[PDB]
């Protein structure tokens, strides 16, 4: 049958790892059609990589979706969402789609590592997104902000966050470990309600490892369009997000990006799966 | 070893078959590392598919500009470009680079007429002289070559020369379903020998990037180590699978199917000296 259309609402990485780029390389990878409706412009300075986020005016971004709707996508990603507008909206185009998928990627930038910068964004990602996520994909820094107990450190502190985002309405959970877990391994949890999986790869190089996270919540949305279960697709993503990870390669003294492609090109990397 | 490093200077087409969309997809799907500096974002109304293109303000233009200079494209291609101003930036973007290859699709909309011709004379002045390969489809190359309506080979031959002449290194004007439609012929010149390349026609109604997919290949071809001879080969092949494998989206557009060269099938090109 045909490819299926999958919609990213994202801002552009002009670097080009992460954002939209990341999203529509996935998808051309995982053999789907890949869409984009754009809501911001990310650029980085010359000499210090200081990013500048330069909003699009609300009528264009209204456009676009207009557009993506009409097209009528079979899935939809969102990757960062600035203000608290654009969540609401997104959450509104999944639900006037016909899309039987919604992956959620609640992207929260930190003023610390432990202080969330833009508090209100997390109440709307609450209020708005997780009741019609199919898929949330938090980190673990996202996954105490989300559930509201803050700080997590294990395995244990991670189910206890998936049960609590799971009952704020999400039907699926997966919550990454990979560097802020900072194990020997890279630890993901998985949860669905009823069973918690952990995943597991060899934790790679850690310093080229920009886009990896756009890269897992789009590998995720593509195999579910594709028609993998939540857990197997999670499952796929995690290998198809290591291999860009294993061969991440130098940008610059301030960036490198995962190399989508790995997966196909390279190596397939093996995922263990565990019930905890 | 690296990743060849492949900018795009183009639009967004909202329905992702074309633009920025088409050069992002098929600098994947050719192993390389695509990026892009936005130029205008395409909308498309929900009933009537009326375009609506908004054009980005120069000053972020110019940031993403800094950013991808940064990191240093190996290969540029220039997609629809909307203003002279923006057609002078992308050339000298290009001499500023370390980038070896230049490829411009003058993409022009047919209004024998443009809506504005100094965006033509903008292109022969500031891109011609600095493309590897500049890939006009028969209507743009009776444009920039003066010619007006090209009917023929031979006319291709005529404007080939003169876009040569006007400094680009490499010429392909594509014929495509403007020429003829038993086969689709484009016609390569280097400014020595015209080669006419064929393949069959396939279906025509699902065709939207096709263009854009081209210039894109052509581009990523070149940054891999092809020769333009090679690439603009390889690149009607890539093309033809796509568009072979092209798919209806909506009433009113069908896109290429990006990936089919190397998911679905390759196509043979035919190269004859004419
Ligand atoms: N260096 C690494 N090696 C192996 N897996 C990793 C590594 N970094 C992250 N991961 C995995 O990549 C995915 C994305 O992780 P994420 O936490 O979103 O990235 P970030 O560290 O920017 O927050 C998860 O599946 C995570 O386990
Ligand atoms: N229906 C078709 N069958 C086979 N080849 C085609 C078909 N339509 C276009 N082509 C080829 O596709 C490439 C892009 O052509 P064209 O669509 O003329 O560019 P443009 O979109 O800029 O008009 C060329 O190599 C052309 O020969």
């Amino acid at each position: 049958g045909a490819l299926k259309k999958v919609l990213t609402i994202a801002g552009s990485d002009t670097s080009a790892g992460a954002g939209m780029q990341a999203d529509l390389k996935t998808f051309q990878e995982l053999d789907t059609y890949g869409m984009v409706a754009l809501t911001a412009i990310v650029t980085m300075d010359k000499d210090t990589w200081s990013h500048d986020v330069t909003p699009l005016p609300m009528d264009v971004f209204e456009k676009q979706l207009e557009t993506a709707l009409s097209i009528g996508p079979d899935a939809i990603k969102t990757g960062m969402l600035g203000t608290e507008e654009i969540i609401k909206r997104a959450g509104e185009v999944y639900e006037a789609s016909n899309a039987q998928y919604f992956v959620v990627d609640p992207v929260m930038v930190c003023k610390g590592e432990d202080e969330v910068l833009n508090p209100g964004n997390t109440e709307a990602m609450i209020k708005y997104l997780l009741p019609k996520a199919t898929v949330v994909t938090p980190n673990l820094f996202e996954a105490g902000q989300l559930s509201g107990l803050g700080k997590l450190n294990s395995i244990e502190d991670m189910k206890k966050a998936a049960t609590i985002i799971f009952d704020k309405g999400a039907q699926h959970v997966i919550i990454k470990g990979g560097k802020a877990l900072d194990q020997d391994k890279s630890y993901d949890l998985y949860y669905d309600g009823q069973t918690f999986y952990q995943l597991t790869t060899d934790m790679f190089q850690q310093s080229y490892n920009h886009g990896a996270g756009c890269t897992f919540a789009a590998a995720t949305t593509a195999y579910l369009a594709n028609g993998k279960s939540p857990k197997e697709a999670v499952i796929s993503a995690k290998a198809f997000v290591a291999s860009a990870i294993k061969n991440g390669w130098k940008m610059n003294d301030f960036v490198g990006p995962v190399d989508h492609g790995a997966y196909n090109r390279i190596e397939h990397i093996d995922v263990e799966v565990t019930e905890v």
